[PDB]
């Protein structure tokens, strides 16, 4: 079965600001995912202090970046917290629709969309360069799903029989075709060290085989 | 009954640091604490979307900042999702151990107190302006705790029968003889305007009578 649900009014229109506006500094959004991962992977560290078990699905905390210029597609895994279904159907564990209100309101007052992140919203910087999104989570409380959207004013849900995560979430970027310079070592790298060179969980860049 | 605990060793060691280091740009403790009570007010409200009954305890969600000379005092108020008792004992809810260790990584990496919130422990940066910090929370799910420390390694935990708060954290401040520039209206406009113009919840500077 799959699901498919629209996107609340406010959380399109964000969408169809990101797509639609012209805005160069596209490549904060590695910077927003790689934030949200380490806030996920926080969310379960805190868990796990009070109850250890909660890290019988993974004890390992890390992101981890794979290009694949074959697919075109940029990934973001971590073994953070992950995301239920109903967290999924809320607009990623987001506050969307009030994070939407205030990103915008900032916009008026001389914000720019690489601010985006202080909103909460920041996961849907994703399509400044993602023609396409598929997120594959698995939380403690509930089963492995995928969640997908092209914009265009939905997203799906389903089940997930893919490769068993154990725990956390990975963000599938289908890169644009003029965005391939993401898939590029040199260029991640770049971009790590410019804007998440603190970030307090190891960050792995896999290589591909050329 | 009040309870005393000894901070965890990297958190005593956290303190110490921020108390003794020298460093000018103490103001930045205002943003780290309204960027903490915004996180809260961003989890009851995310809560309250698929459980709309956790807003009971009280619909508005908001900031504000209380200065009192004649105490000389400066509180922060929100009423975001609160601390139990066990969030207050675990470092006020913070991944402290393993922030701490990320943020003195970061430090010698070339990165300065300022940053201290990337790490999750900003709260610390109270101890900036500070000799002495009370902390009155309110969680859905417990009753209304009193947390206290002038650092020195330990703090205490407490039942609190003063006013009840419905919901949210009060961060009191009993700020250093040399600080009492932070009571002052137009220097706490200035950095809120300067550090969080953006916050999306309303910010409520309080007047005192002359
Ligand atoms: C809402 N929670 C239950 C989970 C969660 C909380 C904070 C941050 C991330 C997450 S999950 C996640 C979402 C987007 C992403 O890009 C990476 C992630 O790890
Ligand atoms: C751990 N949670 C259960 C609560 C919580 C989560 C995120 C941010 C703040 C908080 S509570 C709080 C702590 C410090 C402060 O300065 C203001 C606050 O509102
Ligand atoms: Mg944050």
């Amino acid at each position: 079965e799959v699901e498919t649900f629209a996107f609340q009014a406010e959380i399109a229109q964000l969408m169809s600001l990101i797509i639609n506006t012209f805005y160069s500094n596209k490549e904060i959004f590695l910077r927003e995912l790689i934030s949200n991962s380490s806030d996920a992977l926080d969310k379960i560290r805190y868990e796990s202090l009070t109850d250890p078990s909660k890290l019988d699905s993974g004890k390992e905390l890390h992101i981890n970046l794979i290009p694949n210029k074959q697919d075109r597609t940029l990934t973001i895994v971590d073994t953070g917290i992950g995301m239920t279904k109903a967290d999924l159907i809320n607009n990623l564990g987001t506050i969307a629709k009030s994070g939407t209100k205030a990103f915008m309101e900032a916009l008026q007052a001389g914000a720019d969309i690489s601010m985006i992140g202080q909103f909460g919203v920041g996961f849907y910087s994703a399509y400044l360069v993602a023609e396409k999104v598929t997120v594959i989570t698995k939380h403690n409380d509930d089963e492995q799903y995928a969640w997908e959207s092209s914009a265009g004013g939905s997203f799906t849900v389903r089940t997930d029989t893919g490769e068993p995560m154990g725990r956390g979430t990975k963000v599938i970027l289908h890169l644009k075709e003029d965005q391939t310079e993401y898939l590029e070592e040199r260029r991640i790298k770049e971009i790590v060290k410019k804007h998440s060179q603190f970030i307090g969980y190891p960050i792995t860049l896999f290589v591909e085989k050329e």
